[PDB]
């Protein structure tokens, strides 16, 4: 595949990782709350990444929404989502239950250290990762790691 990979980050009310924060996190290892950022209109951020393991820089469209999917070909190129914890978040999505979703796009649910996940969500083949709520020297790590954990999801999705 050769058009730019989407990761899709719809948020709730809930959410600790937002289209708000998640430049700041995944670029510089810094988690902020993101009612403490400027919104983004659009809900579109690009971010670009240069893996160990794939030649080429890899940019991808990170969106709050799914108003560009205006060709079904468009949800071939979701590589990871973003969960709230919430089953309607997928309702409008090519894929609409998080069994065959998640079988076929990586996904992930962040939460703070201490807050329970919800049954569901933990029955659901998803990647549960934990942020401190009041230390942030593990956050380095906890990047580093997601990195890590889409690099070899984009490999196995055939990206080189």
């Amino acid at each position: 595949p050769r058009k730019d990979p989407i990761i899709l980050i719809p948020s709730a009310a809930s959410s600790i990782l937002t289209v708000a924060n998640i430049k700041q996190f995944l670029l510089e290892s810094k988690y902020v709350n993101p009612r403490n950022l400027p919104s983004v209109p659009n809900g579109l951020v690009n971010i670009e990444k240069n893996f160990e393991r794939i030649s080429r820089p890899i940019r991808f469209i990170i969106v709050d929404n799914t108003r560009m999917f205006t060709k079904p070909e468009y949800w071939d190129r979701v590589v990871a989502i973003f969960t709230t914890g919430h089953t309607w978040q997928f309702n409008n999505y090519q894929w609409n239950s998080p069994q065959e979703l998640f079988q076929r796009c990586k996904g992930y649910y962040f939460h703070f250290a201490g807050d329970s996940v919800p049954q569901h969500v933990q029955q659901w083949n998803v990647e549960k990762v934990e942020l401190d709520k009041n230390k942030r020297f593990k956050d380095v790590e906890v990047v580093r790691y997601f990195w890590h954990s889409l690099e070899k999801e984009l490999i196995s999705r055939g990206y080189r």
